[PDB]
């Protein structure tokens, strides 16, 4: 038997960092969960019990804290790159570092109109994520994403004209509820190393904001012919607004809300144009995925 | 053996309802999860296999939909009362109805500044809840609550002067992080029946808003001596702003963020006034509860 | 405003303890999650910021470890009593201690037939729990329970003869699937203090085993007329086998499995006696509760 | 912009099936959750709103039930292959089907020694899974797996000899707790189509049993030098017992249990050879992965 692939490291490392403006008194908090997996010349730890090659996962966790102490943690694309680079540069036999960061929302509270200097609210379970792969000799590949953005529209969605055969019961509709949890990922051009990543720093936050804004507007305004068709329009627009993105991926559940026929009770009318009360379905759900790139 | 207590019904009933303003085109959605448990003269279903006394839980679920079709679903205190009353009035042998409602957030999207007519976002996992107990002959007892409101402040919290003995390692502090998930419940004066509940309808939304506003402001502005002391101030204020509330309860986890000593590494300074990077603790946690009433 | 009730302490305290037989080499592990809430003369911490009355929740966590180091952790009824007693005896102004313990399963692995000396498997998410309330002057009240015991039977369940009215669609049946998650609690006679609890130590494990065995046998063998009727039979039997139990409570979800009509496709027969493929329903669910005591 | 990749279908489809031996009365239940994603000539649904190409996800769900009604559901490798084949054969423009199945445990109850004909228990959250990819012209690729198998050993684990530098605090140890949740996947030789899969049917259950048995024995008996070293031994053995497997993958969390120093309290000794009470750590955790194949 031989080792075809191997990676190891530390998952679920929770990190908070506070920044304090001494002049204004204003504090800003960042909270993340970080995963670091390493690859390289480590096969012998598996095959021969040779621990000499292992940077202990405990040490990986120490590094994460130390790096956050000494460096900016924002934007996460820059923090991830700095953290992954550190491991391939420091250890000769480590040749790749895979860094996943989930950013949690701590949104500044407004109190009596005005923004509070040191109080925050978790206004949503929506996450901003990054996957940074740092590979010795082959640069830095960044995938940036948003996830857990849960939306619903009550009308201006349709689904008609699909294939009908002997497995089909679904009825065509010109007016339905559409609700989803948005997972959207935008993949950056390969970067040559940390200097190139630093040179693009203003573009990471700006592109995350564009992505989120495009997803929201498009969902709200599209008179949607299908999830497929609506998601395409989102992906097309992002690609057009940021030239350094190579691909946009979307993965969208279709969270069904069913009509409830009440006509068995006193002829009550609650279907078609008379539908007011609906039953949210926990499962199953439609799952629609696309990766869009440049022609 | 004898039946000392018994209740039964339907849990986890998901309900969506849409309202459509035909004049303006504006739609408003409500989504809840509802639980109904009934009590009464039903012992024989347990002891003698006498199903004749059972209003089937399937039928309870039908009623929930029918009631939402025929009545307002907002505020949930009114919907809960209408639903519980229905069961004690309709069935001679049913003498109590326990209605729990969890309201989920569907917040109107703003798109290019302005509010969208039929698009919504789940801006937080915070819930508005009600427990309505409708007891034949003894009126309607409403407990209203908010839960899942997650907040954090980075400074202006202290914890010093506590009992020190041979079980104590904790150090006194004059500056720490305080973070919690707010569970707050306000209990209404007993209402004589549905007419009285209807007569107070404007007060339910207004009091939920006051409670939430007081919780937020107090947390942000209090230079906190303890969770205990901060929560008291919240409860006192709510009681003072709404005379029809008899008790306010708060249940607050103290979600700890620990300092990380990095001085073993190159003498790095990350404690006391030098603390910037902290480790959020998933468990254990402090759990602090209070019920406050009138003198 | 006044403090009507208050309690505080430490939740989610994870504890593992190993016992080592030096003679045989055999090790035995115990893992729990523990919650301790205290009450007493502590109002001033809330009203006057007087921390002098607070045994810090951090100290409560230290005590839990120390107590487990110095005392048996099994059965949990004895450990809970020892832990709660400690707080009311040690602190003059603390008058009640509420101890909740969840026991997690670490079941000895069998390897090539025979039991391994130091290897364990988590063979189920079923928990054994205790709630111990230790109140100064009024003894020790123990509620013991099992939870998360998930069972299913494919036949020998019926549900017919229920109330039918204009809210009823459910059809009567003489053969259905019954599946539930068993929550069962048995409440002990008040104990005068720790000496009395110690004198009953062999009865705690034996009664948990009886309860579990009765729940299982009764569920399997009863030709069930309803959840109500089946649960009664379980509760009756437990009360009869253990005289020191005052009440048995059961709380049982009815986790529905629906028939799927496939006859629209090639006249396929999958209902009534032809039902083979069914759709498990995640929600809603029936929720049936009983408390049974002595005549 | 262009569509680089696209897939769509139905997730979270819960399926139960019962088999009834009419001669013996013995019933056997199977419960799964199934996901089907399709690919093919469907780009126009995204780019041109052309729904004519879409087999509705609702129809995919119907097919799943119909297929389970007409075919065995066990072993899941055979069911998955039959289901994926159906879609590529039935629809000219569909060229790939990706079928994921999670099998849930319904273990026959033993009652008074002997196996009950129609009563089952969920004895563990451990799953048996399959991923079947059916690609028109390129056969059937099956990955089989177990997951959620949670184990712990209290001794006979070591971790010493690792790299020590200025990021290292971890101490070397010759005796620690090792606990993990086993995710193990074995990947089959490509199969030419359904006839070949059918010809190997007895090997799927037998290999799942071998894998599980090897994982268990190896974990229990290995005097472990590291997670890395122990997992290698498991993977090597599986490959040696089943020639039709091309690769074995393992992904193992290292769920840490920390020593608790109590010596600050009355000099209590709870470290090194005196360790009895430990603190389970919820996060972070070590994450160790390997893919092993043939030389
Ligand atoms: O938007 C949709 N896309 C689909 O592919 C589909 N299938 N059923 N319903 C659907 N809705
Ligand atoms: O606010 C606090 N209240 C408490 O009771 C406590 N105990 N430890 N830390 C604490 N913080
Ligand atoms: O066992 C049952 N008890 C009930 O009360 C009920 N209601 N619907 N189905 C039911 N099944
Ligand atoms: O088994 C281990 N493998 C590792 O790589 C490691 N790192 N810290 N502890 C460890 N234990
Ligand atoms: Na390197
Ligand atoms: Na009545
Ligand atoms: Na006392
Ligand atoms: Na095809």
């Amino acid at each position: 038997s031989a080792v075809k692939a191997a990676r190891y490291g530390k998952d679920n490392v929770r990190v908070y960092k506070v920044h304090k403006d001494e002049k204004t008194g204003v504090q800003t908090v960042y909270e993340m969960t970080v995963c670091v997996l390493l690859e390289g010349e480590i096969e012998t730890s598996y095959t021969k019990a040779d621990n000499s090659v292992i940077v202990a996962t405990d040490s990986i966790k120490n590094t994460i804290y130390i790096t956050a102490k000494q460096n900016p943690v924002t934007p996460p694309e820059l923090f991830g790159s700095i953290l992954g680079t550190h491991f391939i540069e420091k250890y000769n036999h480590i040749h790749a570092a895979h860094v996943n960061i989930v950013c949690h929302r701590w949104t500044r509270m407004d109190i009596d109109g005005k923004p509070h200097p040191h109080s925050f609210i978790r206004d949503s379970e929506e996450k901003r994520n990054v996957q940074v792969d740092v590979v010795e000799g082959k640069g830095i590949d960044i995938k940036s994403s948003l996830s857990g953005l849960t939306v619903l529209k009550s009308t201006n969605s349709q689904f008609w004209g699909f294939l009908r055969d002997e497995y089909t019961t679904l009825k065509e509709t010109w007016d339905r509820i559409l609700s989803t949890d948005v997972d959207a990922t935008w993949q950056w051009k390969n970067f040559s190393g940390l200097q190139e990543v630093r040179s693009h720093v203003p573009k990471f936050d700006a592109t995350w904001a564009t992505a989120r804004e495009v997803t929201l507007k498009t969902f709200a305004e599209d008179n949607s012919a299908s999830v497929q068709a609506t998601m395409y329009k989102m992906a097309e627009q992002i690609l057009a607004r940021q030239q350094l993105i190579e691909t946009v991926e979307y993965s969208l559940p279709n969270k069904h809300y069913f009509e409830i026929d009440l006509s068995w009770h006193k002829g009550l009318q609650n279907t078609g144009k008379n539908a007011e009360v609906f039953a949210p379905q926990s499962d199953p759900n439609g799952l629609i995925k696309c990766t869009v790139g440049r022609s």
